[PDB]
Formats: C-alpha cells, structure tokens, sequence
C-alpha cells in the first residue's frame, strides 16, 4: 500500500503545516500537523475542556462506529517550547492520503495550552518520530508509520514540505519525479527516539564551506532552524543590523536587509536554504525589525533541522530495520 497526502502551510508564514487526516467511521476530517519530533497522535475532540477550544475541528469518538475507548490509557506530553496536552485514548480506523490504519492509537485531548487554543488552524499532531516516544501509559502505543509500515510498498515515508506553498507528505514509496539529482542517505541514530544525524558542516552566502559534525535532529514540528551559537553567529554577522535580542527571544534583523542563503551538509552533497526562506517577518504588527529563521540552540540541548532546513529539501525518513534519512534538492 502507499498514502499521499498535501500538507498546507498555516499561514503566510510556514509558522506550521497542517494535513487532512480521516479519523473514524463516518469520517471525521481533521487537520493535523506532522511531526517527525514527537509520536503521539492527539487531536482536539468533544472531551476537550469547552474553554479551551477556539475554532478547531473536533474528533467525536461516540459519533465514530469504529472507535472503542482504550480502557485505562492516558498520555501528557510537553513539548520543547512549553506547549502541552493530555487526555484519555480510542483505537479507531486512520487514513492518510488513501491509506488506512485500523486500531490506530487516537489520543483525545482533555486539556491543551494556551497555544493550540489560540491557533483555530491546528486540530492537533500526528507523530512521526520513533514509537519509544509515545506517552501513553500504561502501555505505550504505535505510532500511524510504525502501524502502517509492513503494509507499505517500502517502509518509508517522505516529506516534501513547500515554501509558501503546498507540498506532500508520501508514505511507502519514493516519487522520483519530485526532486533534482540524487538523494544522499546518512546514518540515524534512534537512541532518543528522534531522526537523529550528524551534518557535515555550513556555508554563509557564498562563503567557503566549514566542515564540522552537527548532531541534530529532521523535525518537521518545529518551525526554525536551531544550530550552535558558533555557526548562528556566523551567519547574523553577514547581516547589516542583525542581532541577538534577549527581549524578543533570538535573532532579529532590519526588515530592509537581503539575507543570505545558508548551506548544511548531508554527507559529500549539500542543500541549498534560500535566503528568503529565513525571514520569519515583523517581530510585531508594523515593526521594522524581523524575526530571524535561524537561531542558537543553546539551551535547547539539541541542534534542530526544522522546517526552514526541511523545505529546502527532498527528505527520504527510511524506517528500514536500520533507519536512514535521505535529502535531495529538488
């Protein structure tokens, strides 16, 4: 079997994308945004606390034939920007782009923050990084990739994600038209649970290439890219005006600069960032100071390949017995 499923960015600025997903019998559609960084599958539904629902669409188990309560099961997450939810579990049947799961996990938030309440777009996560993540107690749960996996035509699944624009989430297959050249494969590491994998160093602009190992991790959850302190500054200092504001939390830049591309290493190749794809826009409504796409993970205790790397790319997550992580250009 294979899936093949548009994802769509919130808004106009790539804050986060979200894909449709058929929760349930009848169908329940919601919108779902994937992260390789976590593994819980959890959606809005009508046990959430009343208050904390704005505009989301809700997952209703009891209007759902296929859906049981997975009796005594519970889950919480937080994730690393300090957002969280929690609540009880279903089994029901998912699909994704045409294919389908039954006895899927469905975690069904009781109580969310601030955060997912406050974005109407987001109906809740789909999680895609390894099933050891999960949160569920007391028995962890599988995730839709881990459940889905021996089905697939190939135990893959890609991420095509768009600047400013749609892209494509594929699942058992690998769609040779959808990049330029080849895919260059590298090593993960699983043993805390995400796509862990060392890049082989950066270029600034036009600057000559550093070669340097970068442990980080492929998380289409997260929004930016988060890299040492070392390789951030070097960047922000090829930028008139830029700098580090412990009031708005990072780097910020003059909203009239032109940014310079950034290029990571996977193995001998190299993806291309565009500089434009690092502007994140007014730091508020009218200002002229901008946001900036690439900031230190210092702090965070890991290097994070977030979206602003992942768009620049093909991205093969190959769930082979030893798993790997392929990147074109495209």
């Amino acid at each position: 079997s294979t899936g093949s499923a548009t994802t769509t960015p919130i808004d106009s600025l790539d804050d986060a994308y979200i894909t449709p997903v058929q929760i349930g019998t009848p169908a329940q559609t919601l919108n779902l945004d994937f992260d390789t960084g976590s593994s819980d599958l959890w959606v809005f539904s009508s046990e959430t606390t009343a208050s904390e629902v704005d505009g989301q669409t809700i997952y209703t188990p009891s209007k759902s034939t296929t859906a049981k309560l997975l009796s005594g099961a519970t889950w919480s997450i937080s994730y690393g920007d300090g957002s969280s939810s929690s609540g009880d579990v279903y089994t029901d049947t998912v699909s994704v782009g045409g294919l389908t799961v039954t006895g899927q996990a469905v975690e069904s938030a009781k109580k969310v923050s601030s955060s997912f309440t406050e974005d109407s777009t987001i109906d809740g996560l789909l999680g895609l990084a390894f099933s050891t993540l999960n949160t569920v107690s007391p028995t962890q749960q599988k995730t839709f990739f881990d459940n889905a996996k021996a089905s697939l035509d190939s135990p893959v699944f890609t991420a095509d994600l768009g600047y400013h624009a749609p892209g494509t989430y594929n699942f058992g297959f690998i769609d040779t038209t959808a990049y330029t050249g080849s895919i260059t494969y590298t090593a993960v590491s699983t043993k805390q649970g995400f796509w862990e994998w060392t890049s082989t160093g950066y270029a600034v602009g036009s600057g000559t290439f550093k070669s340097t190992s970068i442990d980080g991790i492929a998380d289409t959850g997260t929004t930016l890219l988060y890299l040492p302190a070392t390789v951030v500054s070097a960047y922000w200092a090829q930028v008139s005006g830029a700098k580090s504001s412990s009031s708005v939390g990072g780097y910020v830049f003059p909203c009239s600069a032109t940014l310079p591309s950034f290029t990571f290493g996977v193995g001998s190749a190299r993806i291309v960032i565009p500089g434009d794809y690092i502007d994140f826009g007014p730091i508020s409504t009218g200002s002229s100071s901008c946001f900036g796409g690439i900031q230190s993970s210092a702090g965070i205790g890991i290097n994070i390949f977030g979206d602003v790397a992942l768009k620049a790319a093909f991205v093969v997550f190959n769930g082979a017995t030893t798993p790997t992580l392929g990147f074109a250009s495209k």
